[PDB]
Parts: structure tokens; C-alpha cells; sequence
């Protein structure tokens, strides 16, 4: 009959610990902020300062003993190693020749990176996404962005979750060469410098390691002691509420495809590959993995990079190695792992890799159905459209004619239909084909009724530079605006225009765009009739679904539309 133990909390790390040990108030080497046990060391102050202590002591987790020891007097500190996440229902006993007594029970957390710790997350959607009854073997995909947490303000409880059947999480950088990452902003790259001291070349790593698992997001009870924070722990309990959701890390994106061209040699492949195991094995939320080298065989950020001879071919050496390393890890964990690429649809980028070769290995190909046209030059162009629009010159959509100056075109024009076109005509199965909807507009200025060379259409005109505007506005950088800032500030509410906007669609196309002939503003865009019109084709041509680019710019209408499309 002892007296019964009294949990001492905060000797006790408030009942919180993990599988993962993680730094919280400092930033350094990802081997040296992340370390993930296979057992969790668990330890729990109580006291009895009444009565007899007795000589033993049990804990149990739900009625079950996980571990015993000695009492010591009035304060007594049982210290185990426990393997499985989960929350659990802890009592105490103390015994002696007399009898047993247990706590009070007390609900303990042992942290894992499947979110097993974690309830459902409580979301926070804007109610203009509605609810659809799309078929569930229709990939609806999207990008949510890691640094969508700062001025964007759009965390993980604010994704439409119930209407995507894919997210995919950008974006996770290779260590390596990455001077392509000073173009976003120094202390862009030099959190990227930090996160790879001590870590090989060509192993991947967290950029952001304050969004990924440091800050805590009270919208998701996140306080000091909680084990996993930010973003990640977000989404571990995302998983939670939705287990068919996929979430997928997508390795690369525009800055961060430099150390990809150094995949030519197979040990960096091998490197990167094994990197890419132990991530998964330290982050189980994840269900695959997506890389989007932009691009193989040159064209991205880096002028000076790209070897249209080995890059594609590299490429496909690289999607084997994946898969075989992923199915290493569905033996070990009884999972499935998903294999996916984002790659460019221009005819150019198309032709430096064969897709049907590197497409056997892949579950999904996400075509980059966007980035047509855009303020990096003064040509206006639909950054989006599906098919050849009015714009085009003669011969310009197959290729075979010459531009305004007499230089002849060497490809078909960018648009989605010639990309996937192009990419069925490799061989690339329809069924593993995504097309994707831009949730932005691009845009220029000085496009003014006196450049355009066929009045009724501006985008025969000619730019003086980017479009500008504020973040309050959904520019975020110039030349870019969120489509939800396209419709509060330039659609208006009939979406026939406002602050000297008209709204125009080139039907041919299936494009939107918005023109301000006084200012010359020009926004090439998504809209519910060109998403329409791509879900339509999509549904035609047996494509395996839609996915957007980014989440955090949509109000609701181009997920909504998305999934109007392929009804
Ligand atoms: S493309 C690219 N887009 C990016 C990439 C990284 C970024 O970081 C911030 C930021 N600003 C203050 C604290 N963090 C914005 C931002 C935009
Ligand atoms: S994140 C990302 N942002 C992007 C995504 C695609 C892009 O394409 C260009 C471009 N520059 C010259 C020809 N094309 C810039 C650029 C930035």
C-alpha cells in the first residue's frame, strides 16, 4: 500500500518526446539539426511525498507495463526506450511487500514523423472551395510552397485537403552547386550554405528548417514543448484527417535544379539517391518523391548549364535508381512510394529526354502547362493556352514559317496541346499524363493600343517591361500576380473588368487575359473557362488528371473549376 505517484511535469519534458530529435532554437548542418532514433528515451519525474514510497515501481501505457525500476525515496525518475509513436494513457504503480498503487493517468506523447502522436488537423478553407464528387481514381494535384507561411500567409490548415487527391511540397534543395538560388536572395542562399555544412554534396536537405519543424503554428495547439513543429507537423496531421492523401516532396524547382547536371556521373546519382531513402525513412509522412530538374539538357536558370547529350539520358539512369531504392522501401515498410516528375513541354525541352523510356519507372508525369510567355521579355503570349492562339504568326504553330524579322522558328509554338502532342508521340502513356493550370497570371506594362499589330487583340502587341504592383495586390515579385489578386483588383465581381480592366478570352486559345489600355498593363492567366477547357481535354484524351501551381494563389475558383472540368 504505498502511497500512489504525482507526475512531476516539467521534469518529465511536460510528457512530450520523440523518435526525432530536433534543434529548436538554433540553425546549423541538417545532420546536426535532425537525428532520428529507432527508440525514444523516454523519461518521467514523479514524487511521493506522503506516506511510504515502496521498493518498485510499473508504468503502464494503455494497461499495458512498458517498463520497471527501482523507487528512490520521495522523488523517483524512471528513464525506458520506447519504439512507437503514438499518445498514450500512462499510470505509474508503486509497490511493495504490502500492495500496489497506481496514478492518476495522465496522457503521455511519443512523437513520430507519421503524425501516429498527432490528432486530425483543424482546418481553416475559404468557403468559396465547394465540394465535388470527383471519381477518386482522377489525380487532382497541387504545389503548396514552403515559404507560403511569411507575407503570403497561407499555412497547410488553409489547403482545400478534401479536393486534392496529391500535394506536392516545394521544394526540397540538393547540396551542391546552387549559386542559381542568389537570383531568389542571399539570405535564400545562405540558408541553403548553412543547411549543408556537414552534410555530402548531392544528399538532400531542408532549406527552411524554421517553416519546416521550428515554428509553431497555434492554429495547430502548437506550443514550447511540442517535439515536431512547423509546416511538418502540419502536415504529419493532415495525414491524420486524410490517409489517401498523397504528399510528396518535389526535389529542385527553377533554383534549385543546378546540382542536377552533375548527375552525369552515377556515383552523384548514387549519393543522391541514398540521400533521398534516409529522408524518407526520417520523414514517413511522405509518400514518394517528385523531381523537377529544370531542365534536362539546359534552359533553366543557369545559362551555362545543360548537355543535351547525356542530361536525358541521365535522367532515365536517375528514375530507375528511384524506383528500385523505392521499392526497397515498400518491402521494408509494407507502403506504396510514388515516383513523379514536373517536367518543361516546350518542343525543345521535350525533345532532350526520352520520356517513355524514363516514364516506365514513374507513376505520374506533371506537365508543365504554363510559362509560356512572360515579363522576362516584351513579347505578350498566352502563358497558358491549350491550343495555337490568334497571335500566331503563320507557320508559328507547327514551326515551318519565320517570325516579324524573317529568322525561322525552330519548333512548334509553346502551348499545352503541341507539349502533349509531343510527349504522347514519344510514347508517354495518356494515363500517366497531368496537365497543369497556373494559379497566376504572368504580366507586362506599356502594351498600349498603338503597339498591336490586330486591334481587337493585345496580345499582338509590344511591352515596355513587367507589371508592378503590391503584395496587397498579389504581386509578389514583378511580372507576377496571384490569381486571387487578378480577381479582387482587375476581374471585379462580373468578371468583366474593373480599375480599367476589360477582361478578354481568346476562344481559340482557351486563354483569359486582362488589359488596362491606359496604363498598358497586360496579364496573361487561368480562368473557370480556360480550366474548363484543359479539364475537357484532359477528360478527352484520357489524361490521368490536373494539378495547379500554387495553392496559396488560388481564392477557390481554379480548384473549383478543376474539378467542374472533369466532371
Ligand atoms: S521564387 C522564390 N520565392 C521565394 C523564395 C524564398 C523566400 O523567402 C521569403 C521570405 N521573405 C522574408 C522571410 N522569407 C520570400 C521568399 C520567396
Ligand atoms: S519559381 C520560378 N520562376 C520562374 C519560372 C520560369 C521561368 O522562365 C524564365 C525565363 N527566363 C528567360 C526565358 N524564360 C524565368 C522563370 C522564372
Amino acid at each position: 500500500a504505498p502511497t500512489a505517484p504525482s507526475i512531476d511535469m516539467y521534469g518529465s519534458n511536460n510528457l512530450q518526446f520523440s523518435k526525432i530529435e530536433l534543434a529548436m532554437e538554433t540553425t546549423s548542418g541538417y545532420n546536426d539539426m535532425v537525428k532520428y532514433h529507432e527508440l525514444a528515451k523516454i523519461k518521467v519525474k514523479f514524487n511521493q511525498w506522503s506516506g511510504t514510497s515502496g521498493d518498485t515501481y510499473n508504468v503502464y501505457f494503455d494497461g499495458v507495463k512498458v517498463a520497471t525500476g527501482a523507487i528512490t525515496g520521495s522523488q523517483t525518475t524512471a528513464s525506458f526506450e520506447y519504439g512507437q509513436g503514438g499518445l498514450y494513457q500512462m499510470e505509474i504503480e508503486a509497490c511493495d511487500a504490502t500492495g500496489c498503487s497506481k496514478s492518476a493517468p495522465v496522457e503521455i506523447t511519443i512523437a513520430d514523423t507519421d503524425g501516429s502522436h498527432l490528432k486530425p488537423l483543424t482546418m481553416n478553407v475559404d468557403p468559396n472551395n465547394k465540394s465535388y464528387n470527383t471519381d477518386p481514381s482522377i489525380v487532382m494535384g497541387t504545389y503548396f510552397v514552403e515559404w507560403g507561411i511569411y507575407g503570403r500567409d497561407y499555412t497547410v490548415d488553409n489547403m482545400p485537403v478534401d479536393n486534392l487527391t496529391h500535394i506536392l511540397y516545394g521544394f526540397i534543395p540538393i547540396c551542391g552547386p546552387n549559386e542559381s538560388v542568389k537570383s531568389v536572395g542571399g539570405n535564400s542562399f545562405n540558408a541553403l550554405q548553412t543547411a549543408c555544412r556537414g552534410v555530402n554534396d548531392y544528399e538532400v536537405v531542408i532549406h527552411d528548417p524554421w517553416a519546416a519543424y521550428q515554428k509553431s503554428f497555434p492554429q495547430a495547439g502548437h506550443e514550447y514543448s511540442t517535439p515536431i513543429k512547423g509546416n511538418y507537423a502540419m502536415l504529419m496531421a493532415l495525414k491524420q484527417r486524410n490517409p489517401d492523401l498523397k504528399i510528396i516532396p518535389s526535389i529542385g524547382g527553377w533554383t534549385l535544379s543546378d546540382p542536377f547536371y552533375d548527375f552525369v556521373d552515377k556515383k552523384n546519382r548514387d549519393t543522391f539517391v541514398a540521400s533521398v531513402k534516409k529522408f524518407l525513412k526520417t520523414w514517413k509522412f511522405y509518400d514518394g518523391v517528385d523531381i523537377d530538374w529544370e531542365f534536362p539538357g539546359g534552359g533553366g536558370a543557369a545559362a551555362d548549364k545543360g548537355d543535351p547529350v547525356n542530361d536525358g539520358p541521365a535522367y532515365i539512369a536517375l528514375m530507375r535508381e528511384l524506383r528500385v531504392m523505392l521499392d526497397e522501401l515498400e518491402a521494408e515498410t509494407g507502403r506504396t512510394y510514388e515516383l513523379t516528375s514536373a517536367i518543361g513541354v516546350g518542343y525543345d525541352k521535350i525533345e532532350d529526354v526520352d520520356y517513355a523510356d524514363a516514364v516506365q519507372y514513374m507513376d505520374y508525369i506533371f506537365a508543365m502547362t504554363y510559362d509560356f510567355y512572360g515579363g522576362w521579355n516584351n513579347v505578350p503570349g498566352h502563358q497558358t493556352a491549350l491550343y495555337c492562339g490568334s497571335f500566331m504568326r503563320p507557320g508559328q504553330c507547327d514551326g515551318g514559317g519565320v517570325d516579324e524579322n524573317g529568322e525561322p522558328y525552330k519548333g512548334p509554338a509553346y502551348t499545352a496541346d503541341n507539349g502533349i502532342q509531343l510527349l504522347l508521340a514519344q510514347g508517354v502513356p495518356a494515363n500517366k499524363l497531368v496537365l497543369g493550370t497556373a494559379m497566376y497570371g504572368r504580366g507586362w506594362e506599356g502594351v498600349t493600343p498603338d503597339t498591336l499589330t490586330d486591334p481587337n487583340d493585345p496580345m499582338t502587341g509590344t511591352a515596355t517591361g513587367k507589371l508592378k504592383g503590391s503584395t496587397a495586390q498579389g504581386v509578389w515579385e514583378d511580372g507576377v500576380i496571384d490569381y486571387k489578386g487578378i480577381k479582387s483588383f482587375m476581374l471585379g465581381a462580373n468578371n468583366t473588368g474593373i480599375n480599367g480592366f476589360e477582361y478578354g478570352y481568346d476562344a481559340q486559345a482557351e486563354a483569359p487575359w486582362v488589359w488596362n489600355r491606359s496604363t498598358g498593363e497586360l496579364i496573361t492567366f487561368d480562368d473557370h473557362r480556360s480550366v474548363l477547357a484543359k479539364g475537357n481535354y484532359a477528360k478527352s484524351l484520357g489524361l490521368a488528371g490536373l494539378f495547379s501551381w500554387e495553392i496559396d494563389a488560388d481564392n477557390g475558383d481554379i480548384l473549383n473549376a478543376m474539378h467542374e472540368g472533369m466532371a
